[PDB]
């Protein structure tokens, strides 16, 4: 079944638009942040649009865009929190340890920049 993913960092809602773009909106009613994300591993995650049908990846420059083949940049790591949020890393570049952010201003983040213990690798599914 679909979930939200609720971004601590301003209470935004991680967004694929379909040209691939993805944000994070608050605007909860919306038709693009539907997502669907099936365990494909041991702690291994695929989240993916379900209105578009693309898939949500990082490519080597730490950017979050939205694919539409699911690709060996498709699979983040999910991992449950202290407080009970997640926090989804980028498994082609875990060594890394860039994960999926978005800022305060909506813009979404980029891998070289996200660290242990911001507000913005919070996320938390909704219904
Ligand atoms: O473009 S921004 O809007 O992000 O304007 C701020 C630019 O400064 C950064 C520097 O990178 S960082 O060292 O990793 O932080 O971040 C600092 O300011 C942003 C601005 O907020 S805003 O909502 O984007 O407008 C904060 O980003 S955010 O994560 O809060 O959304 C940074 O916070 S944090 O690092 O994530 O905790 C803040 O740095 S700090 O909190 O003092 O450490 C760049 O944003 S950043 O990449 O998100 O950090 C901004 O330039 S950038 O092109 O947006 O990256």
């Amino acid at each position: 079944k679909p979930k939200l993913l609720y971004c601590s960092n301003g209470g935004y809602f991680l967004r694929i638009l379909p040209d691939g773009t993805v944000d994070g909106t608050k605007d909860r009613s919306d038709q693009h942040i539907q997502l669907q994300l099936a365990a494909e591993s041991i702690g291994e995650v695929y989240i993916k649009s379900t209105e578009t049908g693309q898939f949500l990846a990082m490519d080597t420059d730490g950017l979050l865009y939205g694919s539409q083949t699911p690709n060996e940049e498709c699979l983040f790591l999910e991992r449950l929190e202290e407080n009970h949020y997640n926090t989804y890393i980028s498994k082609k570049h875990a060594e890394k340890h860039w994960f999926v952010g978005l800022k305060k201003n909506g813009r979404s983040k980029l891998g070289p920049r996200t660290h242990f213990g911001q507000k913005a690798i919070l996320f938390l599914p909704l219904p």
